[PDB]
């Protein structure tokens, strides 16, 4: 095979006989400041492509290299970053190729396997590092993980998937592939034909480089149009937050979380013993106890070891920030939000030797947001004077005073608050309290709760009547996250703004946290519900404490402009304390 052996010096296998090595002159304007033209050797296709998408490209080996190529980067503002790797899991794979697409230029492809001189990469590294160069990516979290793990400081990322996923206003589950997005906004059907490629071998296939290169080219025009649609429907803030939240997410996944095997397998054998005890064993006893221990055992304790990286005893879960309807985070394999909320269990999660955990929580942020969005004078003033809404509600229900209040009144107040705020009638309220609070409150009594509640909280009353009357399907957030319902659901309609705003505060907090937590080399570990976990060296204890508090408070203060959030923090050696 002579045609196949045609471009072996460039580590390319010519299968379809469709590749051409062309050496020509390029019109650069760099060097010093004068227009300096330079000759390069690029590759082109014999077969002409249908629509107008760049397919010409350079390949970079340690053998063949031209410093002048770096001059292409000089004075750019955005580029199409797209890498190909030897698999999925970064920790057990290597980066094959790294591609950069530049306006009106053929794609630049670094071959990482054949390269060996570091000097070359300095161009790539400088670009990726350059805070002022926008790197356009498809599924940026993935590539970003690989790069950060392979030590490539990246910054200023624009994610096409995020853009497309937001412009969807969350009304479609599928249709977010590169081909689909391009086919939609650019109106160009990609040739596709991408079979299961093997980047592991040192010979690069012919067609795969073309298609791959195109997958970079389209990111430019696509970035332009998507950018335009974003700034049109006012989603700049959202995009800013999310696209900046990429790196924090990568930090979470890369850092993982260490687990103690002693207490783990101890609890395994113990709960297993109690399980078999219940197996050998009124009604509530056998049923609830057996199935409870069964879930804690099989559905948790037996599941967890699957994701334990044996040698490190770390769990590296995968996070998602747009697969959630509300907008909050979602973790999978395992699902951290699915793990029980007890002390005995979570105790098995520990920091590393010279490190220590810091765990922050947002207190009553749901009702705080609801208070501002609703703009209820009574609730806002109650918060401004540092008073728990449950204490308030309890005082309004029982007509007691703050000294004469008692814990049970706060209990009832909790049921009433979390019940009625999210819109529900006194009947369902009785069921809700009777189920989740075990309170035999008469229907008349719950009616009294309803009337007193809404009679006092006129803000909430107006909010409810507004939503219930307009019966809108479109809904937004303080970050302006638009969502479209299929049908008008009252509860969901009331709930979405709150949950969404909460999510926004969490993400913005993680971004600010990721940027502030660098000096003491502090690590981000976890974000579940309304609590965040960071791991820092025992030296930076009080420091990291102040940092975390200030960061979250700055976020909550960014969105909320007339409510002060209470961030309760605990410096711990365990998740449970
Ligand atoms: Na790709």
């Amino acid at each position: 095979d002579e045609i196949t052996k045609k471009y072996i010096k460039d580590n390319i296998i010519n299968v379809d006989d469709n590749i051409i090595k062309k050496k020509d002159i390029f019109k650069l304007k760099n060097e010093n400041n004068e227009i300096t033209e330079c000759a390069f050797e690029y590759f082109e296709s014999k077969k002409k492509f249908d629509d107008d998408i760049e397919s010409r490209f350079f390949i970079i080996n340690d053998n063949n290299y031209n410093e002048n190529i770096n001059l292409i980067y000089k004075d750019i503002k955005y580029c199409g970053l797209n890498i190909q790797t030897t698999g999925l899991e970064v920790f057990d794979e290597n980066i094959r190729l790294i591609q950069i697409a530049v306006e009106n230029y053929p794609v630049i492809i670094y071959d990482m396997f054949n390269i060996n001189k570091k000097d070359i990469l300095d161009g790539l590294r400088k670009v990726l590092e350059n805070k002022n160069i926008i790197k356009i990516i498809q599924n940026g979290k993935f590539d970003a993980k690989f790069l950060l793990h392979n030590n490539f400081k990246i910054e200023n990322i624009f994610d096409t998937y995020i853009a497309s996923k937001l412009l969807d206003k969350n009304k479609n589950m599928y249709g977010f592939k590169l081909n689909n997005i391009v086919e939609k906004y650019l109106n160009v059907i990609l040739d596709k034909q991408q079979q299961n490629s093997v980047w592991n071998n040192s010979l690069l296939n012919n067609n795969q480089l073309f298609y791959a290169a195109r997958d970079s080219s389209c990111l430019l025009k696509l970035y332009k149009k998507l950018k335009e649609e974003i700034k049109k429907e006012n989603l700049h803030i959202v995009n800013d937050i999310e696209n900046k939240c990429i790196l924090p997410i990568c930090d979470m996944e890369l850092n993982g979380i260490k687990v103690d095997l002693e207490n783990l397998q101890k609890s395994t054998n113990e709960i297993l013993n109690e399980l078999n005890i219940e197996k050998d064993n009124e009604e509530i006893i056998s049923l609830r106890n057996y199935r409870r221990l069964y879930k804690l055992y099989s559905a948790f304790y037996l599941k967890l070891p699957l994701h334990i990286n044996t040698k490190t005893n770390k769990i590296h879960t995968t996070f998602n920030q747009l697969k959630t309807f509300s907008g909050r985070f979602s973790s999978e394999k395992p699902n951290l939000q699915q793990i029980p909320r007890q002390k005995n269990i979570r105790e098995i999660f520990i920091p590393n030797d010279n490190n220590i955990f810091i765990i922050a929580d947002f207190k009553q942020i749901e009702l705080k947001i609801a208070a501002e969005i609703t703009n209820d004078e009574i609730m806002l003033k109650a918060y401004n004077n540092n008073i728990d809404l449950h204490t308030l509600t309890a005082s309004i229900i029982t007509k007691k005073n703050i000294p004469d209040i008692n814990k049970e009144d706060r209990h009832i107040a909790k049921a009433i608050n979390f019940g009625l705020i999210y819109g529900m009638n006194y009947v369902n309220l009785k069921n809700y309290a009777n189920t989740y609070y075990g309170l035999n409150m008469s229907l008349d009594q719950c009616l009294y709760f309803y009337n007193s509640f809404f009679e006092h909280y006129k803000g909430i009353y107006k909010w409810h009547n507004q939503v219930k009357q307009k019966r809108a399907l479109q809904y937004s957030t303080l970050s302006n996250r638009k969502v479209i319902f299929p049908y008008f659901s009252f509860t969901k309609a009331l709930n979405y703004p709150v949950q969404g705003t909460c999510a926004d505060i969490l993400k913005l907090a993680l971004v600010d946290l990721y940027d502030n937590l660098k000096d003491i080399n502090g690590k981000i570990i976890l974000c579940v519900h309304d609590e965040i976990i960071i791991e820092v060296n025992k030296k930076f204890q009080e420091e990291a404490l102040k940092i975390l508090v200030q960061s979250m408070e700055n976020s909550a203060s960014y969105f909320l402009k007339k409510v002060k959030c209470e961030v309760s923090v605990k410096i711990a050696e365990n998740w449970g304390s």
